[PDB]
């Protein structure tokens, strides 16, 4: 029952990258 371990935090490190770089000013109108 390791299912929640290897998909959890592989993305929770990868996606956040994304979610603060380029979404601080896009669809925000600024």
């Amino acid at each position: 029952k390791k299912r929640y371990v290897a998909m959890v935090i592989w993305l929770y490190s990868a996606f956040r990258g994304v979610q603060l770089t380029y979404e601080h000013t896009m669809l925000q109108k600024k």
